[PDB]
């Protein structure tokens, strides 16, 4: 037990949250993820994963994610066990988790209830990889957009990062900031109505980490100053019965051509998709619309997490 | 050379040279399909079927093709599961090299293949087209009868909503002194579209409700299903549609012995099972061409001809 | 080498106890091959046909890893029942007819009874039974004798305890009709009254040269079992009366008190799903199996893919 270095496994056994992440996992994930690009481009047939199973079990039906995730393993050379609808007598997900492991390698899960991917993961005796916790944790969607805005910009240090959209109860916002506070001299815009302002929790992490915010509600102005736009939705029921602030917010967080003319030649729109009117179609024949690239990056992250969960560096 | 194809929307997309090219190839893909060795012609490739209806024949068929050729396969048997099918597009085609869609709505495979940048296959678009479907009914057709010019088809039951009679019409027309008989109830006769371009194309079509005598002058008899699902809360119409047009022993006993009954399938009441045991009968035998002409379509379109 | 006898896997009446101790035997050996670092090509070429009109993630998967453990692969239909052609009013006949025509192999999991018997008649290539609707699970019998052999040593002299739903248990009626293959075995039944074993296995029982005894106190039972076999309660089978499913559910628990009198070496097996009548706490006990059990259909089912396809 005393061979070292070069004499390896990932550090981690599942992939469920973003605070399993520091800045150096981060850098050395996306050197895998560049690496399982050059992978994915080639004419051949990778190898690396045969003989691996990966069992999908998508009780939150995602097509997009799942395929994602079933591609990755393909690429690799693995092969799946595929479950689109794993929503079902007297089964709790451990006794489910407990079997199917016997059977696969590794499990992809996504739930519909915050909490599945920590019980599955403490579970099972294979990796697991949260693919999206209820509203909780999708630590992959994280990781690939951190991952598409260094490939995009060209870095993350000194960046400037608008969050848009539902910020109070939105954990893909939530999780990036989470992730980019990990970086230098970054500065992170809150677009939002107040009534979906982010949380303290997630302004107090950022002041106690060095990472300046600001809040705004002026879009406009936000974006001419940001490297990226990274937009979700705010659903109407999100204003509750205050129907007076959802008439003030209408047409107010919208990425549309006229925000594009504002912004930066080289600055980015990230969305984590699914994308509805907040974002226009018209937006999406600008270079600049980036989320169809973000989620083809979600490819080269997942291949990453499941050569590094299965195989190790 | 590469297919000149670059999606398969349309039954108008084919003509003629091109159809006796795809029958060649779909021979040589039963060849390698009877073999005991395993294809690596699409070895690296990936399809994602994306299925918003449901299926037996179309995707496990296109699933089959695609792993006896060496590639692989990401299935969604449940597309429906919302984002425009533009996103779920773009978003799918970073995953895989080809797109198999069985959407509900008609256009939806146009609509997909102008905004994918990898082969789109239609697997059937609501009741508008269904184009492999057509190609594997010819070949069904050239491999039974031993011919496509001159041949008398009739065109039975839900003519209206059916995505197949409608796509493979359009092949039809591409052969020359074709005749086809539109045998259907009134609620369900073949749309104006295709009884236009049929016109226009100078090909001879004739409405009947004389099936007796319409089977007895015809090299293929082509059934279908009355389409449920495509009658909306019209379930009234749905009921009145059926049971006028039957597929049974005595239609047997008065068609030619070299004829031939063809159903895309699923059948319900409209064929009886007695009619099964018929040599005739060649709609299993059509089912397992689609295994085939599937084979050539993918490889087509990936690596070329 | 010879080709295997039996042409589908549909119902437990095909096994006789030689054929049963030769599946075991290789299930053996494809226990040696999914735990080995290489890829087993076995089966490379051959594809299944998965068709679940009733859905089992896990009896699916567990088909469906067995095939690609030996190299072969899979059509998954995960819901044909909505998502397959049955959808638009298919009959199964001309399901099965059709699918052969993509597969070498269809493994299929119906709601109605018969529906096995009729595929395997309508198909040219093999059929496997994955759960004939409350009819025959063959292949779930089979791991249920295989974990016992493997659990407790031997077959032939055993003791075994049926708990649960009885009357209408096709797991349990479709163990006990394996175990009387062997030779002085003892099984006891432990059942609410309402729904006691019936006599068409009792008097089976008795022919084939197993003693069989009632108790309604599992504590007594379960101390001189080898293997306490336990078993759901469910709600389907008691109708239109809810009070009396509730008065059947709680009576027979498998809990820290019950392992407590069992033998040092005995087991306690569970078909799966289980609700409350194995309680949390067995988990933590060697002797709960009930995971072992599952983990060893991927062998068998290994086993049975491999026979069908390409013989012993
Ligand atoms: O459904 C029909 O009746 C005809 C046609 N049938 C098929 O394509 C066969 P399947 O639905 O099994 O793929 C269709 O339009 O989907």
């Amino acid at each position: 037990g005393l061979e070292v270095l070069f004499q390896h496994m990932f550090e981690l056994s599942d992939v469920i949250e973003g605070k399993q992440f520091d800045r150096e996992m981060l850098s050395a994930i996306f050197d895998v993820a560049r690496e399982m690009e050059k992978i994915e481009k080639s004419s051949s047939q990778s190898e690396i994963l045969k003989g691996y199973l990966m069992a999908t079990l998508f009780y939150e039906p995602s097509t997009r994610t799942r395929l994602s995730f079933e591609s990755a393993m393909k690429r690799l050379g693995g092969e799946v066990l595929t479950t689109e609808n794993a929503r079902e007598k007297g089964e709790t997900l451990e006794d489910t988790i407990r079997t199917v492991e016997g059977y696969s390698d590794i499990i992809v899960m996504r739930h519909f209830e915050s909490g599945a991917a920590r019980k599955a993961a403490a579970t099972a005796n294979i990796p697991v990889i949260n693919a999206g916790d209820g509203p909780g944790e999708h630590p992959t969607q994280a990781l690939l957009d951190v991952y598409t805005i260094q490939s995009e910009i060209g870095k993350l240090d000194g960046i400037s990062v608008a969050l848009v959209g539902d910020l109070a109860n939105g954990r893909t916002v939530r999780s990036l900031a989470y992730l980019l506070a990990k970086f230098k001299d970054v500065k992170i815009y809150f677009v939002s109505p107040e009534i979906v302002k982010m949380k303290d929790d997630i302004k107090d992490y950022l002041t106690s980490s060095g990472v300046e915010w600001e809040e705004s509600s002026d879009l406009m102005e936000v974006a001419s100053k940001c490297d990226v736009v990274y937009q979700t939705r705010i659903q109407r029921e999100r204003f509750g019965e205050r129907l007076d602030l959802y008439e003030a917010a209408r047409g107010k967080f919208i990425v549309d051509k006229d925000l594009l003319g504002v912004m930066q030649k080289k600055a980015i729109i990230m969305h984590p998709l699914p994308r509805l009117d907040e974002i226009t179609a018209d937006v999406d024949a600008d270079p600049r619309a980036a989320y169809f690239r973000q989620a083809k990056n979600g490819l080269f992250i997942r291949m990453a997490l499941l050569k590094l969960l299965l195989v190790g560096w």
